[PDB]
């Protein structure tokens, strides 16, 4: 491949003279200062990329939230990209070392003059310009689970294939970077099975859901749009696995009726809609690939 996959984060924390202060990170190698940032590990997906150099370059846990775009760079095989998330403190402490030997936690404007680079400030004018403290919803698209059957039992009944299997556990540290808690999923099986690893990691019942299936769509267009936003009024992190049809009609639908601006878009087998809100309200919808892309 042609393209270095890389992610990073402005992390923050509910502090004044600010409601909110963002980590600035002094580094060593560069003599800079910046915003944690690194390159994709093995077997990794951005948000579990950007979750582990918040905690390598910081020294803090944190939960993800709204995605804040995305930098590219010319590289000598090809290009260099870093997706940008919104991050949480939830715990943890600096420590200095050669990697990163000072941070410093700033309100956004000082943030913004201590900056160097004008990449990591255009992040920065993303991260000020909607709110951060957000409750997510986790829309999930089933994995892979082959081609679908003329017997409607039958059908909804496939289980994932070996790729959508795969697919499944990858999702599981994706979906926990954003700090699921709560698992849904439509009634069928593929659309269970998918969350079934998560449910697993975090000993939670999959709670389902037949008005979120195509069948019910077909019915009722919209009843499901009510069902989505119930499930969103409820505490914690929801993850609502559901089915193709479903999906970009509710995106569609919520993003026009919030004035909200996906800046990816796509509907593929184990992709997620990573939805952000602050006070019931949609602030961000941002698509991601399926873990295996």
């Amino acid at each position: 491949k042609h393209t270095v996959r890389a992610a990073g984060a402005v992390l923050w924390r509910d502090a004044h003279p600010a409601t909110v202060e963002v980590a600035v990170i002094h580094r060593p190698r560069y003599d800079d200062w910046s915003l944690p940032k690194g390159k994709l590990d093995q077997g990794e997906t951005e948000p579990v990329a950007a979750a582990r150099e918040i905690h390598e370059e910081t020294g803090h846990t944190a939960v993800l939230g709204r995605r804040l775009g995305r930098v590219t760079y010319p590289i000598p095989q090809g290009t260099k990209r870093v997706w940008y998330w919104a991050a949480k403190s939830t715990g943890g402490d600096f420590s200095p070392n050669d990697e990163v030997d000072k941070l410093v936690w700033l309100p956004v404007d000082a943030a913004m003059d201590q900056l160097q680079y004008p990449d990591d400030r255009k992040v920065l004018r993303r991260f000020v310009k909607r709110p951060v403290d957000t409750k997510t919803v986790l829309v999930v698209r089933h994995g892979t689970a082959g081609r679908r059957s003329r017997y409607k039992g039958d059908d909804r009944k496939r289980p994932l294939d070996k790729r959508g299997r795969a697919q499944a556990e990858a999702l599981v540290a994706q979906l926990m970077a954003f700090g699921a808690t709560t698992l849904y999923a439509a009634d069928r099986v593929r659309c269970h099975q998918t969350i079934e690893p998560l449910a697993q990691e975090l000993d939670q019942l999959i709670h389902n859901e037949p008005l979120l299936t195509e069948e019910a769509y077909a019915a009722d267009h919209k009843a499901a749009r009510k069902r989505l936003l119930e499930i969103a009024g409820r505490p914690g992190n929801p993850v609502i696995c559901t089915q193709g049809k479903v999906i970009p009609g509710l995106i569609e639908w919520w993003c026009e009726r919030a004035k909200v601006r996906p800046e990816t878009t796509g509907n593929r087998k184990g992709s997620t809609w990573v939805l952000s809100l602050s006070d019931g309200e949609l602030v961000g919808a941002d698509y991601l690939s399926p873990p295996d892309e």
